[PDB]
């Protein structure tokens, strides 16, 4: 009855546009997008969310995976925080249409750089002043005794790899020394940029060959530790060639040949090695902490847009991390600039965006999780699909593989009928990932038996992962239309279509494979 | 490998573009994007001023929401006594610009208690009464809140949301009386004095101008400042009666409306028809509406800016962090690559220059991220675009920027020059947003001040007399460009420049181009 002034949702009117700049003409904030989030929220467990009652609710608000920041903490208080994160994933698990799978990540330490302890309890902090001289020491006596003039850290070689004039930028790149002296195991510095120094804080040597191994002897315990309790994913830190990513992987063992290996991306080696890394890895994490303080920070935005394309161009998933919603440690709302951050990385083709200290040790763990829920559905219904879905084509291979003409016909049809969703049958995750390539707006119904199928499955922009549990028919067919009926009924209980909508249904693996179907829901 | 992003410049499809972003390219020495800088108690001072310029300020910013006139009046002064400071070479010099915000139909808390802790907190569930008697405008606390909107009581009713202090903390209307509210705490948080409140539910009746927004439009004529940022534009009217105040006298100060609320948004064609160009106001447009849309209105207003030639500036928190920090967040950084990369004109900073502890910083940040976005633009697909969707005229002014944009990018020329009395040929070229910079040589002050709105406008201020024969005349002006460009690394000899000049005495076509080997 209200009749012409009707807004199409999810900027329906923006998507039809014959241009990207009339694209941009027509976004609408009264046209509401719909309820499905397509992209992954990762958010790094600590104080401030471990506990398995703010963990429900973390799930409740879009959480997907957890994070274990492995540069903090010991291993039982990791094994006590996956154990809390099953108790509260599983708290959901007697209702298979409702489940929410969620991954656990392991972030690595990897070649990191501390300081010591501040002299005292070391929770004191002290003021380092502009022009001040401060002295950086190897010596071991001092580990403890941090100081406005003496300032210990744990890199052995440091001395080797810096020079006069270098810069030396402690607690996330905000103090900045000049290096003006050498010793045999000290530097004598001038403090550029001052400010409060607290304990054990990351120290980075940009320009510096830093010559740490990717992966450590305590690495490898960190990393064998995350076999036994069943980490889906390893995010490893300060992956700067190929070879970083191999450490990684074997060391896993034929245990541990199952889980996923992130590349995180945080050094200008990594960026100029990226190609080789990314056919290396299975996916990558823009690790955008790190890598502004070891590349210029007016630069980032350069590194994460290529990064996002090449891993779109790949197939492979995109992690966006860092600081995307910082100021919500402190405060309820983010800032303007934050919000953009986020939206933009979708824009951007972002797989997955990611929390830290919003989420491990922040005052609004649960807020940082809805806004980033509520940005990424905005954003993802802002996507210019019409020239995105073209130039992934356009630049993807013909082949042979009958497999890979199902999805990009599948995606095609799903944009010509403007379906409520592409239901997936699968197994290790795969034909839903040739799906997820081709950026779909509807979203990806992946169903699958294998929970950590279904748990890794969230590292695509797309994929709704979710765990079928009942056994398997005999017969085929049947066990199809269990399994497809199975995901009907998640679409319409979550909201993301109705009876009598369009769907698009790929039924997987047949003892031809993966047909197609075009339907409507029953 | 290739400078400025040149290899990335090539790719056939956007997508290919993004891949072939490379941190290993170098920008060029010019930055296009004007950034406009609030000034207050931190970056008053001559002295830090004189720095502000250095550091790449074109705009300095003054927030009429506070201060007297005599405090303003100061402040430009200094201004211009370091923008002055730098005059002795017409070839060094940068014209900067003086913008008036004004405070528009602002709502604002009063003063805090002072006999007790500077600020005061209000917890979740409590009660707040809201006053509007003045007996308290100066005793604001936990118990009793005083606001400076008379009219609240008639806009609001039994259960309408309250905002306070950029949207962090919200109150609710429990029930309501002659001339308060009882109102219960919903997001606590620490309040001080002199905070903004925000009713995203209400329609506020506030004027457009006030009689303190005229009485400051009015010392804005007298001062002459270059533009007034209009808060709170709400439809085309509201420029129609901010025009009216500046008047005759006023007549080529540019209006810039402030898009603030929904009811901006809603009626942004309108405004952007009667307006100069167009300020997203993030600030309060992210508590009116949801914060997560902000975005959305942002390319949506910088998209229509864009089509229509008119300078849009991206403004508020651009660098928030960096009122205490001496370098931004990750967020941030993007924030202010992707305002350039969607098409914003202008960026601004706001706390960051007025009151925080990085002034310098902060405008030395935008300039680099400016110049590292400028050259990441697939200007292959915005060119053709803008050209598409751009009104046709057989006028041969716009013919010759086009064909000029166009050879500009041909021969990767270093500069476009273009001599203009008022702006208009310069924005003419700068619509079609080429990459090489546009070096405007003007003679008049200012329009070498207002020109820093439009992308890729560096304006330069010709002081020499009039030449007896206009030839010379135009020889002179592009003569000047040349050892200005020269000058400042933005080209050498063996580099090639498009010149854009009048047709003969008495014409107003800009319709002759030339393509110059520099010298
Ligand atoms: O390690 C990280 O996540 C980073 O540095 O951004
Ligand atoms: O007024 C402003 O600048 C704002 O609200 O962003
Ligand atoms: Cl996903
Ligand atoms: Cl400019
Ligand atoms: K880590
Ligand atoms: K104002
Ligand atoms: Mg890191
Ligand atoms: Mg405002």
């Amino acid at each position: 009855e209200a009749g012409t002034a009707f807004i199409q949702t999810q900027q329906l009117h923006a998507a039809m546009a014959d241009t990207f700049l009339e694209h941009m003409c027509r976004l609408d904030i009264d046209s509401p997008p719909i309820t499905a989030r397509n992209t992954g929220i990762i958010c790094t467990i600590g104080p401030a969310s471990r506990s398995v009652e703010t963990l429900k609710e973390m799930i409740k608000s879009g959480m997907n995976v957890a994070r274990l920041n492995f540069s903090h903490g010991t291993h039982e208080y990791h094994a006590e925080t996956i154990k809390n994160v099953r108790t509260a994933t599983e708290s959901f698990a007697s209702d298979p249409i409702l489940y929410r799978p969620v991954a656990v990540a392991l972030d690595t330490k990897g070649p990191e750089i501390r300081t010591g302890l501040i002299k005292g309890s070391g929770t004191a902090e002290v003021e380092l002043k502009k022009g001040a001289t401060l002295k950086i020491t190897l010596d071991n006596a001092y580990m403890e005794k941090c100081d406005e003039n003496i300032l210990w850290l744990d890199y052995k070689n440091i001395c080797k790899v810096v020079e006069v004039g270098s810069k030396i930028y402690v607690d996330d790149g905000l103090i900045s020394l000049q290096v003006k002296q050498k010793g045999a195991d000290f530097l004598v510095t001038e403090v550029e940029n001052g400010g409060s120094l607290g304990s054990k804080k990351g120290v980075n040597l940009p320009g510096a060959a830093v010559d740490l191994p990717a992966v450590s002897e305590k690495d490898i315990q960190d990393l064998k530790f995350g076999v036994e309790q069943d980490v889906d994913m390893v995010f490893a830190s300060f992956i700067r060639k190929a070879s970083d990513v191999h450490e990684v992987r074997k060391v896993l063992g034929e245990k541990g040949k199952n889980i996923k290996i992130i590349s995180k991306i945080e050094n200008h080696e990594g960026v100029r090695r990226f190609d080789e890394i990314l056919e290396a890895s299975d996916g990558i994490m823009v690790a955008r902490g790190d890598l502004g303080i070891e590349i210029p920070a007016e630069k980032v935005f350069l590194a994460q847009k290529m990064m996002i394309g090449r891993c779109n161009r790949a197939g492979k998933p995109v992690i966006c991390a860092t600081q995307m919603l910082e100021s919500m440690i402190k405060k309820p709302r983010p800032t303007r600039a934050e919000g953009s951050d986020v939206a933009n990385a979708v824009l951007d083709g972002a797989d997955c965006i990611m929390l830290s200290g919003e989420t491990a040790k922040g005052d609004y763990p649960l807020e940082a999780v809805r806004m980033q829920h509520l940005i990424a559905r905005e954003a993802e219904a802002a996507i210019y699909h019409l020239q995105l879905f073209e130039e992934l084509r356009r630049l993807a291979p013909i082949t042979s593989d009958p497999t890979e003409a199902t999805a990009v016909g599948a995606v095609e049809a799903s944009f010509k009928c403007c379906s409520g969703a592409i239901i997936v049958l699968t197994k290790s995750g795969r034909y839903a990932h040739q799906v997820a390539r081709y950026r779909p707006r509807a979203p990806i119904i992946a169903v699958t038996r294998n929970p950590q199928t279904a748990r890794q499955a969230h590292l695509y922009r797309g994929i709704f992962p979710v765990l079928c549990k009942d056994p398997v028919q005999e017969a085929w067919a049947e066990d199809v239309d269990l399994r497809v009926n199975f995901a009907m009924n998640v679409g319409k209980a979550r909201g993301f279509f109705k009876k009598g909508d369009v769907v698009i249904v790929l039924t997987g693996w047949r003892p031809f494979t993966n047909t197609m179907r075009v339907v409507p829901v029953p």
